[PDB]
């Protein structure tokens, strides 16, 4: 298990534009296109992202290219965020992947708002952090995925993805 395999499980792979869990146009392995309700706007974002007129459909290799870019951007995003960087640096490699997963799903700003959970993670108060993480819109709206991520933070193992 690694961050790519983890997010591939959580996000799936679809080669046509689809709506994500929040109703937003997305493609590939959870590549958000736009929050606009306009399908034409989403198709424009897609073509810009890929560099050709895709008419709402991409190939697996293109999906995986966007995924590489998105994972890189989530990680470097963590390192550029003054709230997230110290927590990330304090963590082991498996728990780092849990934090990357949250940022991929909700964005840096959103994750940086988990102030109390982040502090418990930095303190290595794993059971307490896990309880706190679940007190969230995130958990209530996507509970099965959040439970997997939270188990990863609680244990520092891949048990929820094996
Ligand atoms: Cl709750
Ligand atoms: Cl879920
Ligand atoms: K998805």
């Amino acid at each position: 298990m690694n961050i790519f395999e983890m997010l591939r499980i959580d996000e799936g792979l679809r080669l046509k534009i689809y709506k994500d869990t929040e109703g937003y146009y997305t493609i590939g392995i959870g590549h958000l296109l736009t929050k606009s309700p306009s399908l034409n706007a989403a198709k424009s974002e897609l073509d810009k992202a890929i560099g050709r007129n895709c008419n709402g459909v991409i190939t697996k290799d293109e999906a995986e290219k966007l995924f590489n870019q998105d994972v890189d951007a989530a990680v470097r995003g963590i390192l550029r965020n003054a709230k997230l960087k110290p927590v990330y640096d304090s963590l082991d490699a498996v728990r780092r992947c849990a934090l990357i997963n949250m940022v991929f799903q909700m964005g840096e700003t959103g994750v940086a708002g988990f102030t109390n959970s982040l502090r418990m993670l930095q303190q290595k108060r794993w059971d307490e952090a896990a309880v706190n993480l679940a007190k969230s819109r995130w958990y209530n709206q996507t509970p099965n995925r959040a439970k997997r991520v939270i188990t990863t933070f609680r244990t520092g193992t891949w048990d929820a993805y094996k």
